[PDB]
């Protein structure tokens, strides 16, 4: 009747998640279960299960909600530039659209977040430091990036009764994929400074929908799928969560393939 | 089509929010309308009203879900102590029941929780410090608590669009009432400590229903209803969000002379 940091912590270590372990969470938390301490129960079980040498990650974003209002530039009109609230790594709020799960990582003391607001990442271990540092701020997806030293500390991804289209590391694979008419986003971001407010360009691939045309929007999901059914990564419950477990350099690689296959040369 | 910190400090003002005031809210953040940084937005705006001398504070609680496992004496049967999560002011998490409000306040940079689990209330400016210090075990929403300083201090309840029953401050007239019959509540917390988790018996007057018999549950709103009737409090607009602002030592007063007319002599 009730699930807890002890049997979460059973649950995912017999789904593969070991000692040391760098792992990035994407929770649907309601389909956890009855959890004694709510979300925290996955942070804690998370972090019981990594031991003190791993480290947590989940995808923060941030919550921005002015981008109903930018011009054909992607610049924010004059009248509504001073109002709307400056990037702050430590203050800004993450995103809601896909739980609160990452919001309450990001508020967990200790916890670091990414200096590029809409690929924001928060690391809670021993590696935070690394993993949340020096993230750029144009094609924050892509080489340097929190997602790219995922990839390069042999990191993991959890898909925590979550869809599998919200596999944030796959933009990492599109960024990375060697095809042609990948769609690019530009928008001004305000950064909070301690001299004031300082607006910037951002330029990055779109990641709100398929990076080139002729994909489904859940197209993210199909590769994940064919990526099990090829016999890697693994599957199992955690609580009452259908749950997989990726290794993050091997979804990349399969994910540039798969598109360089459908659409590269 | 979007409240801002600006206008929302304006609509504050207009309302009866002062320079210095120490302001306890209560809000309904979605009925306030289209916000640019969310309920943040609504903290920075009570914070710019009342300027530095100010405090704004809100009813924390703590997420306690293991309340469900009490026996009849109110304490955690021995198979599931040692997985109770204990109380951390600083770490554990505002209740969710009211809106996340409270929990945003929490965990503002400079923000303070007062040490009763159940009756712990967050502080942020001035009077932090003083507000939230030494909230008593025993009896929390009584003499010495931060409710009875909210009064001291000549304070304010800001319902933000929240049901008039969530007033807090009228457990406080609760505890004050001389009338007979009152109900009472024993239950088992844990606390964290630099030893361990230290366990200890909490007994108050219980403010999960009223405090005598005979008596709706929503039975605040009607004392409020009838202190607006009586010439007393302003109502008003915070962005789309009908709101009552009250003086907190009058509201108070009013609701104890509205229970011992009722019940006791
Ligand atoms: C700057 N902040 C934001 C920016 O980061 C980005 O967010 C992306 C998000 O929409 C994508 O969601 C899409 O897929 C699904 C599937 N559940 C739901 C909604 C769909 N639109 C998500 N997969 C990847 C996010 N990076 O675009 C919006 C933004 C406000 O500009």
């Amino acid at each position: 009747s009730f699930a807890t940091r002890t049997s979460l912590a059973a649950d995912l270590a017999a789904l593969g998640l070991a000692w040391g372990d760098a792992i990035m969470v994407h929770a649907a938390v309601s389909r956890v279960g009855r959890l004694l301490d709510g979300p925290d129960t996955i942070i804690a079980a998370l972090r019981d299960t990594v031991g003190p040498g791993g480290t947590v990650l989940a995808y923060a974003d941030w919550e921005a909600r002015y981008e109903d209002l930018v011009d054909d530039a992607g610049r924010v009109p004059p009248e509504w530039r001073e109002h709307v609230p400056p990037f702050d790594p430590q203050r800004s709020r993450a995103i809601r659209d896909n739980g609160v799960l990452p919001e309450f990582l990001r508020t967990t003391p200790g916890t670091l977040r990414s200096g590029n607001p809409g690929a924001s990442l928060v690391a809670l271990g021993a590696k935070a430091e690394w993993f949340t540092a020096d993230h750029p701020l144009d094609y924050g997806y892509g080489e340097g990036s929190p997602l790219a030293k995922l990839v390069e500390a042999g990191g993991k991804v959890l898909m925590l009764g979550a869809p599998l289209d919200t596999l944030t590391l796959l933009h990492h694979a599109e960024h990375l994929a060697d095809i042609p008419g990948k769609r690019i986003k530009r928008i001004e971001v305000p950064f909070a400074t301690p001299t004031g407010t300082q607006w910037r360009m951002i330029e990055e691939f779109d990641t709100g929908d398929p990076i080139v045309a002729g994909l489904a929007e859940d197209y993210f999901a199909g590769i994940v799928t064919e990526f099990l059914a090829s016999g890697q990564g693994r599957q199992g419950l955690i609580g009452a969560a259908p749950s997989v477990l990726v290794d993050a350099a091997a979804i990349t690689a399969f994910g540039v393939t798969w598109l360089e296959k459908r659409f590269g040369t």
